[PDB]
């Protein structure tokens, strides 16, 4: 077996001549040779057994990818294991190799507005299969869209995914730890759990905002400094807004506030399309149930070029974990790869 930076491997003999790529709390990723297919792939090595939390996340991914087949959502081309429960250790998923992902390629490269516009509808093609499925990403932001060299689009990360409960959705205030900080939707601080398919637009908006000008729109510095950014920007919001905050500790907290303007959006992005503009502004709409579902903003003026609804296909039947022992995760992660065998 070879070893990359002190890890080992095991993904023999299929796989060879390895590379570091990229490395996490309990995994690394790295590039190999699929002596198979004759083409390079991303491996990533995964440790999850001695942690519930972390066997959830991988059980989640592992099941909502095996499950979806989408053109703009990465698939799963193999797992590697051990043979038996007793000597799995690790866990080697196997996908196809991307280039890059929209958070590196943001660090340095400037978006046409055609790529913008291209990226933004592969995301909401992709979002669209997994809205209809019933699932919610919930950590959607940069780093989780993955891009290959002729900048095909794939989401990516799924270890966050739930559901969708929007009957079970209200929640009190400043309690809730949903996506990450700076893409994470106002009323999660309020008074959502993040159980309702807009928390996942919210971010997409955030996305967009950031590929317009290279900078995280609402970078919040900490959890309670974020609903200032937003509020900063979007300004107070309307008496019918808040009528639609039923929980007091939230409403009177958005009350107590001063008065603040809208910052206009084509005074942040001066060289953005209007139409780009008139989207984003859907998408960063404060109040959830007036914010725009993704099959909505697919047929949006801005992406009118590529909008093909007979195209943007759905999930042939929706998904319709917090109390198992690790020890039962590990076997239901187990029966889950047990498919790639061998
Ligand atoms: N460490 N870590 N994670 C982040 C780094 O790894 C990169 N990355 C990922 S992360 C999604 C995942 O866990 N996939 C499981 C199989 S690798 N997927 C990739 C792919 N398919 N092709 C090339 N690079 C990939 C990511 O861009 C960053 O460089």
């Amino acid at each position: 077996p070879e070893m990359v930076r002190g890890q080992v491997f095991d993904v023999g003999p299929r796989y060879t001549n390895l590379s570091y790529i990229g490395e996490g709390a309990y995994g690394m990723v790295c590039s190999a040779y699929d002596n198979l297919n004759k083409v390079r792939v991303a491996i990533k090595k995964i440790s999850p057994f001695e942690h519930q939390t972390y066997c959830q996340r991988t059980l989640r991914e592992i099941k909502i990818l095996l499950r979806f087949r989408h053109e703009n959502i990465i698939g799963i081309n193999d797992i590697i294991r051990a043979p038996t429960i007793e000597q799995m250790k690790d866990v080697y998923i196997v996908q196809d190799l991307m280039e890059t992902d929209l958070y590196k390629l943001l660090k340095t490269q400037h978006l046409s507005n055609d790529h913008i516009c291209y990226f933004l509808y592969q995301i909401l093609r992709g979002l669209k299969y997994i809205h209809s499925a019933n699932v919610l990403h919930r950590d959607l932001k940069p780093s989780n869209l993955l891009l290959n060299t002729t900048c095909d689009l794939k989401i990516c990360d799924f270890g966050l995914a739930r559901v969708a409960d929007p009957d079970h959705d209200h929640t009190g205030f400043l309690t809730e730890y949903v996506a990450t900080r700076w893409y994470r939707a106002p009323e999660i601080m309020l008074n959502s759990k993040g159980y309702t398919k807009s928390i996942d637009i919210w971010s997409v908006g955030c996305i967009l905002a950031e590929m317009l000008s290279n900078r995280p729109i609402f970078p919040g510095k900490h959890y309670l400094d974020q609903l200032n950014h937003i509020l900063g920007i979007l300004g107070s919001p309307s008496q019918e807004d808040l009528n639609c905050i039923i929980n007091l500790k939230a409403r009177n907290y958005l009350l107590s506030l001063p008065h603040k303007n809208k910052v206009p959006w084509n005074r942040l992005f001066p060289n953005a399309d209007s139409k780009a503009l008139d989207l984003l502004d859907k998408m960063l709409t404060f109040n959830p149930h007036k914010r725009i579902e993704v099959e909505q903003a697919l047929a949006h003026p801005y992406l009118e070029q590529y909008y093909d609804p007979s195209d943007e296909p759905i999930a042939e039947a929706p998904f319709k974990l917090d109390d198992l022992p690790k020890e039962k995760l590990k076997e239901l992660i187990f029966e889950e790869t047990a498919r790639f065998q061998p």
